[PDB]
């Protein structure tokens, strides 16, 4: 439409990386691709992961920070070092720092549940670009023991290059049938990075793992549930948690906040700004149209500009720093929010009766601020009695179907 | 001229972004517009803000972090959080970290004296660029409210638009005549950003305001005089204050000393050069002239560049960490040091005695170092006996008007 | 080759800066020259300077920091400041942090070894362009003092022009002979930026300096070696040294860990990569390849990309967090390695029995990951008994000279 949205990011803009049949994983376009109002967010990206019941992510490590957080289903993941190695459960709202060279891996134990994870990622060497470091042979990606030499191999594991091309990686085998239809396998596990996984295998993968189950809280060791912690703003239109990177070890040091906004059907998450952090927003569910609020420099009154977009199941947008923001609910709307430069920041609502910075101003500047009249003001800013979330008038039927 | 000066940023390089008849609102271009030379500072801007007794700015939030100095008279500035609301008295002297989100608006409460703020401002956002806030709708500017559709605002503030309409913003009136002389009002407060204030005002307003006067320390709270300290470098030549950020809790997590140096006429603040601050000074008050040293990449002896600019009220500098600086003074020439990357910055001096890293060489060097014998140049160096600041030799009066 | 090295730094891509008769003083290209896949080293530089025995560098202050190790013989360094004036000697092995804006100037006081240092550099103002301030007047730089103004130059040292000009500068003699051969000096030492020294000065020099020897350990005041600390990985095919930041508080701001890597001839360190670690390797010693994986992005099956170099003394290599590297040894192997990004490094090999994360996955894991039986791939995994380093079946004799 007419004067575009930089700051919205629809479902679409995700390009696949990786499709087999047992699952996806999707990349969101480098935040500064279009816009150049973008540029803070240059480093980031956002991935989404995606598997069916019983699968198998292979072993990755990536140059790479990474923050999961499970927005459908469980899985239960390794992160596998040097020393020890380690596995957790992971129910719906659990969100976990893999560290970048970390190994890992993401299996799907649920016997009907396809697993979502949203992974907010900072690239460690190039900017807003990072890779994924195999040691599995697929006829989808080769290991990077291919990118050694064969004298370099077999010096390596002190073995016949014979030996580790039929066990690490894979021997001459130029053509091609891959026809037919039913479902099995191949090689040994559904072919491909995202491989079919057997119970037998689950019951012992799963044996190891510290289990979630119980919402554990922002330590710097385990999983924590975005809902660990009370909601910071709870009434009867919605929930919102967070959790402040200062109040949580394991990002502390990337300065991120993660919030989870459930937006009841036809309430509103009222106007705010975040007063230091830029949040990128992630819809898990439901329906509904936000308004982010920016001053045009485009190039006689300084004139704002909304930017408006409607939103569903995958979609990002993104929350400048100072900008007002206020987000409707259709369907019951749930929102993951990775808040950058999130330390010390404060979200300043403009409405209602909490946090509402308008009101904490002097009596007689509200005079001078706006045309009415000191005590109209008070009465009217006095008119909302909800804090936080209220009701949004929302649409109905009448005469309809 | 012939070898132009990136560093030098005259008074005029300041762009006004408001302009009504109760005060001005300047901004500088950006450090790296014609230069690539300062790349590091392509975030800071400095925005001086001028007003006219009894008047208000009003209530605004930035995506940027500020550094308030006083370099002119007295003000109220209001500090409006979701919770508190603050205020403070400032006098000449007086900084305050006003930082990014926080509601503010500044009253000058004098009965005959301009309010002169000079300001660092580092965004948050994007780099080189913020903008201001305001919920306040002028003939100048309007409320971020009206970004926001009617539905919105409705549900916000829970009110019929023709009452938020009238109450907050403002309604349809479409023509002019914007003529005729005297001075007044207009809708209730000089119309514009920055009105004119009753005493009724000033006084309600002042009432909550914690006092300067007493010059306060650098401490987390409230506003520091920059002369709070005894000077750093004190002789009958001028007076060097500053305040390092490891001493200054307020802006420690920007990096920034502020300093104030205040050279007597015909005096010369001796050179030297910032190891690794990078500083930007600011003219409050004289005349005088400065030579910056510089190694001309360009592109036989590897050449030194000066760089000179004369002096005044308004004008910016830059000098770089480790490039040799020297000041003179025609007039009582009063600075005001913006001191980036200044965590553990060492001002070195090279003439005079104290902190004068070419005396303290090892005998034997001096000898290597220059043409003279070792002894001829223990004596030239211990000829300027003063320290930090001297006389230079001004130019004065003889068959002169 | 199709298909080039853009991490590959052979010691022909050193620019030389300065050569006399005295010593040389080389810059490597700028990180992020023909490469962008290199933009977060685009600040470092590496600089090797180099000097004949009992020789000077004349004082000099740089705005960049400055990480010294000694890959040959003996200096001492002297670093002067405002207050006090140190010096130490530094043998092979030592490193040492010379802050930005220090005044320093290394002798080399041997009588038959040329000193040999490799400096990382770390600019201050502008990212990957730093300059060298000094106050002597060479045939070859002038002073800073020059960029100043005879006035101001004679306010500063409260001296004739004429004076200083005489005793700090040189004065006007426009002509030529510089022909004829034999060795002596000039001016007073041999002219230019790097000067003969006497015996009667080097002892005179080093009477103060703080002795190195006995292999000092990290602290915060004086020099380092690279071998102070046992070994972190030593068997009978080389030694791995390594001073991680947050156990060096001379460089712990700077977040670099150093390496000191022995790869014995016939040698291999065995494949590892650095978790979030960007490494620059120096070769002060010896000849091998390396063998560097990386996933060429390019633009069916994701392809791995080596990129070898052959190796010898000089050559600069750069190692990508998460990138798996190898490295041989022809001859005795010795390498300095700059970590950048070094704090909470995890350093993971992929082959032989120790930190082996390969083997650290999960038996079922493996069993998914690689073609071979679970069983064939633990004792594959198990045929390399030696950790860290291993033999490299090197080349060696027969019917051949
Ligand atoms: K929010
Ligand atoms: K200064
Ligand atoms: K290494
Ligand atoms: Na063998
Ligand atoms: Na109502
Ligand atoms: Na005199």
């Amino acid at each position: 439409r007419r004067q575009r949205n930089p700051y919205h990011f629809n479902s679409q803009r995700f390009q696949t990386l990786y499709k087999n049949r047992n699952g996806k994983i999707r990349v969101l376009e480098r935040f500064d691709q279009r816009t150049n109002r973008l540029e803070n967010l240059q480093n980031y990206r956002i991935v989404e992961f995606q598997s069916k019941p019983n699968t198998l992510i292979l072993p990755k490590h990536s140059d790479a920070d990474y923050v999961i957080v499970v927005l459908n289903g469980r899985a239960t993941i390794t992160i596998v070092n040097p020393d020890r190695r380690q596995a957790y459960n992971l129910e719906y709202g659990d969100a976990l720092r893999i560290p970048a060279g970390s190994t890992s891996y993401i299996l799907n134990p649920d016997d009907n549940q396809k697993l979502r994870v949203v992974k907010l990622a900072i690239p460690i060497n190039n900017p807003g670009y990072f890779y994924d470091f195999y040691p599995s042979s697929t006829k989808d990606q080769q290991s990077y023991f291919s990118g050694f030499s064969r004298n370099t191999l077999e010096a390596t594991f002190n073995t016949r290059y014979e030996e580790i091309q039929r066990i690490l990686l894979g021997n001459e085998d130029e053509q091609e049938y891959e026809e037919q239809r039913r479902g099995q396998e191949q090689s040994h596990q559904d072919e491909g990075v995202i491989v079919r996984v057997s119970r037998e295998q689950i019951q012992e993968l799963t044996k190891y793992a510290q289990s979630s189950s119980g919402k554990d809280k922002p330590s710097q060791s385990g999983p924590f549930n975005l809902r660990s912690n009370e909601p910071i703003y709870s009434n009867k239109y919605g929930n919102f948690y967070e959790i402040t990177p200062d109040r949580n070890p394991q990002v502390q040091d990337l300065d991120i906040s993660l919030t989870f906004t459930e937006i009841n059907e036809g309430a509103l998450l009222l106007p705010h700004y975040n007063s230091k952090a830029i949040f990128i927003v992630v819809v898990g569910e439901g329906n509904g149209k936000y308004e982010l609020v920016g001053i045009r420099d485009q190039q006689e009154p300084e004139e704002v500009r909304r930017y408006s977009a409607r939103l569903s199941e995958g979609d990002i947008f993104v929350i400048p720093a100072g900008y007002p923001i206020s987000v409707n609910a259709s369907s019951n709307l749930r929102l993951l929010g990775f808040g950058i430069n999130a330390y010390e920041n404060q979200r300043n609502f403009l409405a209602g009766s909490e946090d509402n910075v308008i009101r904490q101003l002097d009596r007689e500047v509200k005079e001078l601020t706006f045309p009415g009249s000191a005590e109209d003001i008070e009465r009217l800013i006095k008119n909302q009695q909800q804090s936080y979330f209220a009701n949004a008038l929302p649409q109905q039927q009448q005469q309809s179907e």
